[PDB]
């Protein structure tokens, strides 16, 4: 008679809090997207298999366009679970879907899950000085995105950081990396030059996090941007003016260069 | 060797991820704070029931000025918890520990689980459009802090949502109500004057995020300031102009005026 919105977390299926596996595991009928995201510490099966449930995989259209058409009819005689991955309200649509669960007479519920807007705290960036977010997008055909430029821009002024999630086109198997995000801002540079974006920036990268052994790193473009972070998903950060225990902890555990410490007041 | 930075989650002690709870289970000696926050949705000893391990406690000073003493010691021939609520170094201090760490020659790893900034996707607000995040402190003796006033007015300025967590006295286990942080708010407005916080003013408000039951609440001021939105502690949200998504799910799921369709969107 319910459904119930889980996220499985930022790595592996292990990342589900206790709450989420326990429900799970007493759920009638089991569906969950990879698309909004990448879990790149696990599998379709081992999911199963921590569930002890069969999982329905289903696409961005068969959500966006059919949830209430393949899922919501179930839940109205059984209990219900559609799994994703991180935290299922952050940066996805799925809260829209709720509306549809009350109106097609279903109550909800979301069992959150570690998500990388909070995890970017192990950059040792305070995450009360983050800013607005944005998404760095793939440029499509003759359409080539740059609003996200304008997002770092407002909020380094007022010294705030910006988090900036990179793209992802699960069905093409395509996951933005930090270098080709930073390429793109580099040339939407080009065309606003609003002394922004350049190859003396300071950003920090962030890959994989959730699992033990993650990827940190923080620097200047130019010696980021060919620099090998290991395997998706990565998230940019293009921080504001730093406090000194915030370069501090960039230089003692993401290998930023030492100049960075003397920070600019 | 290996100091585990813990998060248990948001709520109660069901809200550590499995990994968490594998992790901990294995480690020899197991530590924990609740001076940065507090599980009112849990006990100490409910927790330590879940883990098997007896739990010590550290104070906010057992922690900034000895956890070099205390707790990395142990880390040195052993495999250590530090348990923390929410997400492990959100809070803002927490970070330095793991320089603290590395100094003493000790490895650390971050195990992730919910933090009340991606959960806050619950009312609906996309995540990418929140600003910067202050603390509505308590005026105390001849300090009357103001600055979560002028937070507040940036990020509305720019169209921003601005998250508010809500003093608390960990020891005392005393909160700050929502409708305490409004009053105040009200009091800051009436001194400074800035159009940013009136009883028209329209606000978010959480409380009990990461239960299965948390109380989502939207509307103006002037309805809320005396509402009961039960047990403590609350979150308080002033969200910048909404998409009208946003406000749809406000007016569904929070139980938010109509009028909000027409005058916030
Ligand atoms: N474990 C991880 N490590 C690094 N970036 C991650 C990540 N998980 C998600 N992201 C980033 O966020 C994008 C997905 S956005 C959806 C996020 C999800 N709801 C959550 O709560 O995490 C990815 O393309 C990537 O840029």
């Amino acid at each position: 008679m319910v459904l119930y919105f889980i996220g499985l977390g930022l790595y592996d299926e292990r990342d589900i809090t206790v709450m989420g596996l326990e429900i799970a595991k007493k759920c009638d009928y089991v569906f969950a997207e990879f698309y909004t995201s990448l879990m790149a510490g696990t599998t379709l099966g081992r999911i199963q298999k921590l569930i002890g449930k069969e999982i329905r995989v289903l696409s961005r259209e068969d959500v966006e366009l059919n949830f209430e058409n393949i899922v919501l009819p179930l839940a109205k005689e059984n209990d219900v679970a559609f799994l994703t991955p991180g935290d299922p309200l952050v940066a996805t649509t799925h809260a829209e879907l709720r509306i549809r669960a009350k109106r097609a007479g279903v109550e909800s519920y979301v069992i959150h899950a570690p998500s990388i807007y909070s995890a970017v705290g192990i950059t040792g960036l305070h995450i009360y000085k983050f800013g607005k977010s944005a998404t760095v997008a793939y440029p499509e055909g003759n359409w080539f995105p740059t609003s996200y430029y304008d997002v770092i821009k407002e909020n380094a002024e007022r010294g705030l950081h910006t988090l900036l999630f990179l793209d992802i086109k699960a069905e093409k198997r395509m996951y933005m990396t930090a270098n080709e995000a930073m390429e793109l801002l580099l040339k939407v540079e080009d065309m606003k030059k609003g002394g922004v974006f350049t190859d003396d920036t300071l950003v920090v990268v962030l890959a994989r996090a959730g699992s033990l052994n993650p990827t940190i790193r923080a620097g200047y473009v130019k010696d980021l941007i060919r620099e090998d972070f290991g395997d998706p998903p990565h998230i940019l950060i293009v921080p504001g003016k730093l406090h000194i225990v915030e370069a501090e902890y960039l230089v003692e555990i993401a290998g930023a260069p030492r100049e960075i410490l003397r920070v600019n007041v």
